[PDB]
């Protein structure tokens, strides 16, 4: 009901409406809907009113970029020269950037206009969006219910129609998760895909971090696409996947080290099911697949020192830099290993997370946090683990709409591919999307 | 006057020879040339040959592969299934490696054929090729001066034209400089763009490297442009340099911690008043322009850190994992310096080295080392600046043959380009070839 962000670029350039008008009405949907959302938490709008009128300019002047007047909005995260980039920390609400981060910077040169930045939590550091310097954002399937972590003030923005595109980074799941939550698409890149340039710690210079990936997040494939292609160091090598006949499939609906709802689990299923009767091969099981219980651990555990730069709680010896390097071959190891399962298999199918967006938690530490599945008490951090492939061994991970629980919350598949091939990530995506309205 | 990879490959092709003749041809080269010079160490004739037969096979089935049948070499580091890879290491004169590295399954998935693999140094960690296990490689030109370090097999095999293509590695140098001591050209890739499986220690799996790249060496730069997309992780974006008129270069001659010979510089200038004469822009300083001092400071001293895998002597303090992301930042902040200058203009041309290649040494502390430069001696281990600007920033940086010195010892230049312009680095140096020809 919402026009996506090629449609609009169409639209601008067909001539049905300008990019002042596009503006317009994207800010007009911000202010008649945020409310009981809370998404758009940093707004840019008369800044933004005259891109648009430049935009028109250049429309005008014959010009044509891919993204043309398009309005969106960036995760607070990224660098907009002029605007705040606090990270949800109160300490850095006032840090201005003074220059446009690099995927900002591509999507510019794109013709694309930014009305503002949307909502996350402190640090970055959880599954919902939620700060001091701005508040929560809440579901818009559910107010009751988180909008997902980190992205999820983007996917908010998304599922409210407000802005037909975004773009979020995920070190622990924080494109996919909020895009499940909230039922809209977010592709995982492969790592060292994108640069993270002006994706800085404020009052910092330093954005370049291991298992993290910045991506693009939508409500259509061909707008992942086209945006990944915008922003990808070099051009990444297209997709040459027509239908989904002839496709190996690996179904994961189960892993060692956690679980997932039977609602998740029967959607899962339908998907592979949807495909095999489009001429897939969906086999469930492979002697191939690495150690899932032994990836989650080297992978918490590189997490937990990425994030704290090295240095170390509680007076505990900080683990050496000759013991870093040992870490980073047990991860190359790991990702041959996947090399290896992607032999035999073009994409994996499996939950984004185990169960659909829950409640909004206050408690920060998520060993004290709880989550319900089937109405049965499950560990929160575990749900970590189906996350932790594609972060782990680098694979492009896609998440996209699957439909809805009994609760009318969304969703989502999760379709993790091998490395470099992002866009046979979406293009399997849109795929399954059309052999489910079948 | 010897056939190119492509030249071979269009030979077998069309069926003037087939590739067991060309194989036969390539070992013929080996045993009458390789005496004096002590390149191909490793020799693998005889499984060659039935590869060469199968390839024959395959020009009977009518397949195509854009090297089939083109007899190679790799470098002595690379892992070849069933071959040795003792780095030069007495020690591991017997590591036999279990599987192919992938830049030689690459190679070999587009039908090349492995004769065996070149010289190195022990542990690769010098400009010249020397080492206990196979004895020490002599530069072509001249017999008494050294063939470049860690990769002077490699370049001295393609410069007394055995093979047509090779692969080197190039942690400080050592594509480049192999190629000017020998006169040949190299490419030392974008970091990142190839990967670096298979190229171990030997009996480990780490490839282990910051600032370290593989990248093919050749006689033409189209063998270049063709090894490097047969073996990039990703296909790379090919260049749109159709000529030299309106290029911009930014011509270094002097460096304020090293320094480079008469005829060292002349050649350079020589590269640059020719692309001028064909219409290309030629500038001499630039306020973008990084501090070079300070960058040969932090990359020798992230070199040393990476070379010891983060180990400190037992007197000194190990760097410490955090101060090891800090200097990673380091890195960031040069090679967003490098941007900068990069968009005022399209390549750098500077001296791979100070001086040609030097009489055999056999000192192995570079600090007991020292060169001379028209007549004047000066340090040894300073020379590592002219190399530090492509592997500290990441750029791609290519060295390709300009002339001799008065002893007939070849003299290379070192393009410089923006990370991700490997091809527009090959195509520039195509072009300055044929600009010093008409
Ligand atoms: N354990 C844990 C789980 C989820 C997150 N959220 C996340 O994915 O961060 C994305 C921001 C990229 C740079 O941090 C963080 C930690
Ligand atoms: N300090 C210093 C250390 C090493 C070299 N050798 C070199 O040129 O690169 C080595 C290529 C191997 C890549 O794994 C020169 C100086």
């Amino acid at each position: 009901s919402e026009l996506s962000a090629i449609e609009t670029a169409a639209a601008i350039a067909g001539g049905s409406m300008t990019a002042l008008e596009a503006c317009d009405a994207a800010i007009a949907r911000i202010e008649q809907r945020d409310g009981p959302i809370n998404a758009v938490v940093v707004r840019d709008f008369d800044r933004a009113r005259d891109a648009a009128k430049a935009a028109d300019a250049e429309i005008a002047a014959a010009v044509r970029k891919p993204l043309l007047g398009v309005p969106m909005t960036i995760k607070e995260s990224f660098d907009i020269a002029g605007l705040p980039t606090s990270w949800g920390f109160a300490e850095h609400a006032d840090h201005i950037a003074t220059a446009d981060s690099l995927v900002v910077s591509r999507l510019k040169a794109a013709g694309a206009v930014f009305l503002g930045k949307s909502n996350i939590p402190v640090g970055l550091a959880d599954w919902q969006s939620v700060n001091p310097n701005y508040g929560r954002t809440n579901n818009p399937h559910d107010h009751s219910r988180s909008a997902g972590g980190s992205s999820g003030g983007a996917a908010a923005a998304l599922a409210a129609g407000m802005v037909p595109l975004e773009y979020g980074s995920d070190i622990g799941g924080s494109i996919r998760v909020p895009a499940h939550f909230c039922g809209v698409w977010g592709l995982k890149t492969t790592f060292d895909a994108v640069s993270l340039e002006g994706h800085y710690f404020p009052r910092t210079d330093s954005a370049k971090a291991d298992l993290s990936v910045v991506g693009p997040m939508a409500r259509t494939p061909a707008d992942l696409a086209l945006a990944l292609d915008i922003t990808s160091k070099v051009p990444l090598p297209q997709s040459r996947i027509a239908n989904l006949s002839g496709l190996r499939i690996l179904l994961l609906t189960a892993h060692p080290e956690t679980v997932a709802d039977s609602a998740t689990i029967s959607a899962v299923e339908r998907a592979a099911a949807a495909c095999e009767a489009s001429g897939a091969t969906v086999a469930t099981s492979s002697p191939d697949l690495p150690d899932l219980s032994a990836l989650v651990a080297d992978y918490t555990r590189m997490l937990l020192v990425v994030l704290a730069r090295g240095l170390a709680p509680e007076g505990t010896e900080p683990v050496s830099l000759n013991a870093w390097y040992a870490m980073l071959d047990d991860q190359a190891r790991m990702m041959r290993a996947f090399d290896r399962l992607f032999e035999s298999f073009d994409a994996i199918f499996c939950p984004v997370l185990g169960t659909t967006a829950f409640a909004h938690s206050d408690e920060p530490d998520w060993a004290k946090r709880s989550l319900s599945i089937d109405g049965g008490i499950a560990p929160f951090a575990a749900q970590l683990g189906w996350i932790s492939m594609a972060t782990y061994g680098g694979m492009p991970a896609l998440s996209m709409p699957l439909g809805a629980d009994g609760n009318g919350l969304p969703i989502n598949l999760q379709i993790i591919t091998r490395n470099w091939s992002d866009h046979d990530a979406i293009r399997i995506g849109a795929l399954v999307a059309e052999a489910l309205d079948r």
